[PDB]
């Protein structure tokens, strides 16, 4: 119930929101508004007010913390983005990173999807991913959107109200020492239990915006990681056809109806959020996941590439920006219609553009899938030679 019913369109107007919230949290701010304005005119009953506003607060708070765990916990165990955003570490340095840091005003950032990148290629970059670990309903999806949006606005008024009740009775450090005791209209403790709850509403808002961040992100592992073992990219076409993978289908239909309820539930900012920085972890998925191919023909990287061009025109529509991190993609697999020996040719004639792990990979992949070396003999020899191709780029740049 408390994460369904959204307030109603005229109540927007009057609050000033131009983003759904949730009918409860008007409800119980409402309540909190009410209190304190008997405790102006009753100021005999101050303390009983407040105390009936920090119970009721609570109350709220403990209702969403339930509600949350019953979207996000599955088989008795949290979801995979609810467990990384519970985890300190983790959420630390999600949240110390420029997108989530410059969320709000209007290449440094494209670095921070480096580091979110490589935390989750890292972990996930080669596990299968369950069903029951992630959330399929884009209804759990659009609560937590608009618990976010509602515990974030509930924090703001929290937070007016304490620091209307602070800033009337702030004493300044030189006035301690000084004889007027007078009474503080309210105890430290009704301060300090009201302040803790509006910091509460704050970071049950963003555990809820982090949750969907990495939600998204964890769905592309789901459905982009057993593209490599589906040993559907070694048939020998002579025709070409547009065919592409159903997985890569499901992901683009994933992603553009999550992209539906987001953008109807989230400000804009925090929609970017979610889904800036996809370009780049998906590249890296197909980069990285090329190792597991035990076979790759032509109709393959064909059938890749139509992949990558699907997933391109989805995320440019969606992020208002072409993907450029999805050509680095491509053009990696374009690698593989050269043979071993041309591929070496690549590198010499153009430099140094993947990791040498990547290029290795590659070579490797291609000695599996090519017949056009021979024996092992001359495979050892070539994968040598790339080594030697990439040490010697190397040495070169450093000294010029």
């Amino acid at each position: 119930d408390p994460l369904k019913i959204l307030a109603n369109a005229d109540t927007m107007k009057v609050l000033g929101v131009q983003r759904p919230l949730l009918q409860s949290t008007i409800i119980v701010e409402k309540t909190v508004q009410d209190l304190m304005n008997l405790m102006h005119d009753l100021s005999a009953y101050s303390d009983q007010f407040l105390n009936m506003v920090c119970v009721k607060l609570q109350e709220y708070k403990d209702t969403c913390s339930t509600a949350y765990r019953g979207i996000v916990q599955s088989e008795e165990k949290l979801v995979i983005s609810a467990s990384w955003a519970k985890d300190d570490d983790i959420s630390r340095l999600l949240k110390s990173l420029p997108n989530w840091t410059n969320m709000a005003q209007p290449d440094f950032i494209r670095a921070a999807f480096g580091k979110e990148s490589e935390v989750l290629i890292g972990n996930l970059g080669d596990k299968l991913i369950p069903p029951q670990d992630i959330l399929r309903d884009v209804s759990d999806l659009k609560a937590l959107a608009n618990m976010h949006e509602s515990l974030e606005w509930l924090a703001g008024r929290t937070k007016s109200a304490f620091s209307s009740l602070s800033a009337s009775q702030m004493l300044s450090p030189a006035q301690e020492s000084h004889v007027n005791m007078d009474l503080p209209p309210v105890s430290e403790q009704i301060m300090q239990t009201l302040s803790e709850l509006a910091k509460s509403f704050q970071d049950m808002a963003d555990r809820c915006l982090l949750v969907l961040h990495l939600e998204v992100r964890v769905h592309c592992f789901h459905y982009l990681i057993p593209l490599a073992k589906e040993g559907n990219y070694a048939i020998v076409a002579n025709v070409e056809s547009m065919d592409y993978d159903p997985l890569v289908v499901k992901l683009n239909k994933d992603i553009s109806a999550m992209e539906e309820a987001m953008s109807a539930s989230l400000q804009q900012h925090k929609f970017q959020y979610i889904f800036e920085g996809l370009g780049h972890l998906i590249s890296c998925i197909l980069i990285n996941g090329a190792q597991y191919f035990r076979r790759i023909s032509e109709s393959g990287i064909k059938k890749m590439c139509r992949n990558i061009f699907v997933l391109q025109q989805n995320l440019t529509n969606i992020t208002m920006s072409r993907e450029a991190d999805l050509d680095f993609a491509r053009q990696y697999y374009e690698m593989l219609y050269n043979t071993a020996d041309e591929l070496l040719n690549l590198v010499v004639d153009q430099g140094v553009k993947y990791t040498e792990l990547e290029y290795i990979h590659a070579l490797t992949l291609l000695h599996r899938s090519q017949t056009g070396v021979g024996d092992q003999t001359t495979q050892n020899t070539r994968l040598q030679r790339l080594k030697e191709i990439i040490c010697e780029q190397a040495a070169i740049k450093q000294a010029t």
